[PDB]
Parts: structure tokens; C-alpha cells; sequence
């Protein structure tokens, strides 16, 4: 069992970087990732089903 | 500037793995989980200069 794990252990570290450049690269389409990113660990624990 | 390489090696590196597994698991959200995805190599390249 480690589908959805690696899924995680890299959705959660590409959603870190997302968070963490916003205030230095400074445009709203990051921003907006942040919330697409929110469903894709929202429906990776509902994958566990 | 050496900052979105690393966002681009893993959602890419995901993306690899999204495309795979969603025959195994059998569910339609995976699907549109890969889609969702290539928006943030679009936007990710665009923005990269
Ligand atoms: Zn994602
Ligand atoms: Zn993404």
C-alpha cells in the first residue's frame, strides 16, 4: 500500500513551494493554484475508498 | 531566476504517475486530477519567462 502516499509526498511538497514563492514572485495565478491544489489532497485521502 | 525547476520536477513527476495509476484505481476524479495538473505546467512554464 503506497498509491496515494506518494501521491501526498508530492502534492503536499509542490503545495509547500506554491505557498512559500507567492511573496517573491509576486502574481495571482499562484494564488490561485493554492486553491486547485486544496481538492487534490481533499480527494487523495477520499481515494483511499 | 532558479525557483519554479523544482515546483516543475514534481508536478510533472506526479503527472507521470496520475496518468498510470487511474486504469488500477477506477476512479473518475483521477482522471480529472491529470487535467487540473496541466494548467500548472502551462502556467508554470508561462510565468518561468
Ligand atoms: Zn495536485
Ligand atoms: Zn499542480
Amino acid at each position: 500500500m503506497d498509491y496515494l502516499r506518494e501521491l501526498y509526498k508530492l502534492e503536499q511538497q509542490a503545495m509547500k513551494l506554491y505557498r512559500e514563492a507567492s511573496e517573491r514572485v509576486g502574481d495571482p495565478v499562484l494564488a490561485k493554484i493554492l486553491e486547485d491544489e486544496e481538492k487534490h489532497i481533499e480527494w487523495l485521502e477520499t481515494i483511499n475508498g
